[PDB]
RNA sequence: GGUUCUCCCCGAAAGCUAUUUAGGUAGCGCCUCGUGAAUUCAUCUCCGGGGGUAGAGCACUGUUUCGGCAAGGGGGUCA
């Protein structure tokens, strides 16, 4: 019977595969659009990042303080 | 610059804001899939609205041509 066991439909997804032809849908940059930052291997903006504006955590003021009563 | 098998369904944008930013990027707008909702939404009819655009006009702010009345101004009679 080893050979009749079969997982729950929907279990799998066999993923995604890039630039594997036309008719694959995601071929051709696989998704990734044409020329720019994101586009490149390795590219994109790190965390918070806003094109050059001042980042949300930045243009807000740190406040308050730890606890340390609170830990224990 | 290149990115390799097939079929079915839906289907954009080239806008705004910010950026040592302008051929990059972030949020929003636009696309897709899922979930939940109210005759929710669109077209038409009727009703209630506020505009100052087209047009027009010259009361006002400016500009413009002609004619009249013509304060006033010059020369001339004077006491």
């Amino acid at each position: 019977r080893l050979n009749t066991l079969s997982p729950a439909e929907g279990s799998k997804k066999a993923g995604k595969r890039l630039g594997r032809g036309i008719g694959s849908g995601l071929g051709k940059t696989g998704g990734r659009g044409h020329k720019g930052q994101k586009s490149r291997s390795g590219g994109g903006v790190r965390r918070g990042f806003e094109g050059g504006q001042m980042p949300l955590y930045r243009r807000l003021p740190k406040f308050g303080f730890t606890s340390r009563k609170a830990a224990i």
